[PDB]
């Protein structure tokens, strides 16, 4: 049905709020509920209620204190007024679900960091929320280099959230290595190519585990297959093979920092 | 069967550690299930591996650094060897129970303290775990003021713990009031007098509301009643009357103390 | 019609405010509007555009700069948010009521506090507002104690008013005790205790006009008389009861500490 | 037998602690002989007595003051338990030995160090000896990977003890390039790149006698023919290869930063 799928995102998004950390970040919540809100009024018809209704978000965020998740609200209302106005439902309901996924992943990490838990079970959790949105955003019809730019922006949203809060910068840098890493390894497996996917995964867990070195290795030689595969096909590459290159090299930088 | 009960108790306590919290406190896990290893152990036979296990799960806490859940595990040390070698497996097990149900709120608490968590919170599931303890022990066997006085123990446990880690003495007082005045209301609901046990929780809910004076006046006037049910009894009283006469007292004491 | 009471009550206590003040606290009178517009709109189905309203009128009041009326608008705009998700559209009209009733009990105690009156019109004024918004709810549907809940906030909010303006505290002890005293004596004139009742008002009288030690013994007494009749009833005691008790041992406090 | 081998290897690596040095380190042969014991006790069946042994081994390490033995006492601790639980009997076997090859090593380097003996003795005994777990390990079933992180954990708490003692930086890169080397070419050579595995080995006497140059373009050489190799195979490549390319680009980086 799509829609539902939209809906139960949203309260299901809200639930684990609630699961992760209880009542002590409640605003977080109700942001949640109210994109939520809003995503549904845009289904219908009626774009005047969703403008509102992330005008009301802009402000409960401006209160918060998230200087990064303000930032991304004031460019979600931008942008989702334009296209409203213009008649883009789909990227709008893009925008909105990536704002309620930002401040989502942003109550978690700051909960997770607060009561001092290892980067591995962050990084877990955030590759896995990016999956389920971008398996959302794939079925309502955004094409793949938008959701990819959302999920990058969701991603610095967080880091920025993290930087800001006090975490060490090997840290953060180690959970969005991570977090690359396995949106790459979903875009080669779905790809077919299955034995890439497991050695960026491979990868991954070891860098995870304080191995970098090796994880820099593997991460190198998979990133020179790929190259190989890629100027194999020539100009006929789908576009799931470039955007994992980026995704890799980016994944690369990071290691290399830490 | 109850024996499984105390192994499904062991194992769904260290489950609701992991669920709160996560890996940011897995000492705590590890020591809920070496006594729940302890536990089993009892329940077979052997009597010499049970104080192995607790004199590790000892060493354990010791390093931790918590001095009154540590005094905790002296005396219940001190106290299950003699038991077991005289032959009171039933308090031994009592006593191992209570401290594993000392350490998972000791847990629980400082996450909440950690994360901000309003006092509402803490006090229903410290209330719920009690009520659990106090059905399981009641189904194994222990009189009840020995299990009234080992609640108030693991109280006094998770009360030093607040006290020690930083919070406000009214917060305290507040959560150590709403958890007598739960046990209370269980007792008294045990015997019947439904409508007493409604007006005490009664009195608990407009106590975590905020509303100090109106719950101290509703309490003050469930203690005249009580008292006068219990003067017309005469010598043939239940225990419980007089376990929620004292529960409510002290109740009442900290509530003033507020 | 009890809907057609609803949007007058709005309305009259917006004409209210104008008449005691006039144009000097117009924003009041503008969030008094805007309250009974989201009202209205609640009943009809709409509960978005009542979330809207509500914050339109919490921007008003942090722009009034009121702290206490922007605590309760913040809690009013969450638990009606909540409700209205869930479905209780009639705690959501009993929130959105009692807010408007304390803007507008603000605005007159100001008022009233500037031009230098007495305090004996001041309690008389709120009382008789009290007394118009519980009957209010009371034909819609709330349940009494919630009602007493939201006038005791409603009577708080204005006590914080009244505090951080500057006036003594004494007279705020008077006001709130003369406030309490006619909510207890409509609660048990309700129930057909007249001579209560009307011992109550005494006291009320007594307590305004000076006359301190005197409205103290004789509300000291009709509390004894109270707990004879509460206590010969048992436990079969109607709410009404109870619920004086509470309100006549907040007004022996506060009279007691002028 | 595989499970005669344990208790050998145990005992027999207790006996080379005692020829290597005497009496002069006794608490480390003490502790090699505890976790023969924990073994012997994971084989028949007994799973909380490990525990114990294991507790006991702890605490005397934790006596010694070793501390990078003491983290890997607290984790294998951890993790065997865990697995013990769950039923991994050989994960555990794995963990232990580790620990014990762990202890030995530590020992044995210690006194060589204390007595003034060049790095090629300690090289060629550490080799050995992780050559001889490595062969148990694979007898007993751990997954090749396993061993290999267990092996590079050894080999990072000798690190540790050896940069804690006072050795100067450059023998310590020696050594641990050429236990890496070492591996890499046992490794290789099980494949049946035997010719490859010569190479390895004269890079590591090359590297030894101080000749540090020559062993690092033989080793460049021997990793870009490897490379070579792996990418000739494609997917298909068994993890030996895998592993030996991260064990030389290990070794790479040691032998570039002497
Ligand atoms: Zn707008
Ligand atoms: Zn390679
Ligand atoms: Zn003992
Ligand atoms: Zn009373
Ligand atoms: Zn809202
Ligand atoms: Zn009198
Ligand atoms: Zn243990
Ligand atoms: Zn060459």
């Amino acid at each position: 049905t799509v829609e539902e799928e939209v809906i139960r995102f949203a309260e299901e998004l809200a639930e684990e709020i609630r699961r992760v950390t209880g009542e002590a970040y409640r605003e977080y919540a109700e942001a949640v509920r109210h994109l939520g809100e809003a995503a549904k009024a845009v289904l219908e018809g009626n774009s005047v209620e969703a403008d509102l209704i992330v005008t009301d978000v802009l402000r409960l965020l401006e209160r918060i204190g998230e200087e990064g998740l303000v930032k991304l609200a004031r460019e979600v209302h931008e942008r989702s007024f334009e296209l409203l106005r213009k008649g883009n439902r789909v990227e709008a309901l893009a925008l909105i679900l990536a704002l309620a996924l930002a401040v989502a992943l942003t109550a978690v990490s700051k909960a997770f960091f607060l009561l001092g838990q290892p980067a591995r079970l962050i990084a877990e959790y955030v590759g896995e929320k990016l999956l389920e949105l971008r398996r959302l955003l794939e079925k309502l019809g955004v094409p793949l280099p938008e959701v990819i730019a959302l999920l990058l922006r969701v991603l610095e949203v967080v880091e920025e959230s993290l930087k800001a809060m006090g975490m060490e910068p090997r840290e953060i840098n180690r959970v969005l290595a991570a977090a690359y890493l396995t949106l790459a390894a979903e875009l080669l497996e779905r790809l077919g190519l299955t034995a890439l996917a497991a050695r960026i995964r491979r990868a991954r867990e070891l860098l995870l585990a304080g191995r970098v070195e090796e994880a820099l290795h593997l991460l190198q030689d998979a990133v020179e297959l790929l190259h190989e595969r890629i100027r194999e096909l020539g100009f006929e590459a789908p576009e799931e093979l470039l955007l994992a290159d980026l995704l890799l090299q980016r994944a690369l930088e990071l290691i290399s920092s830490i």
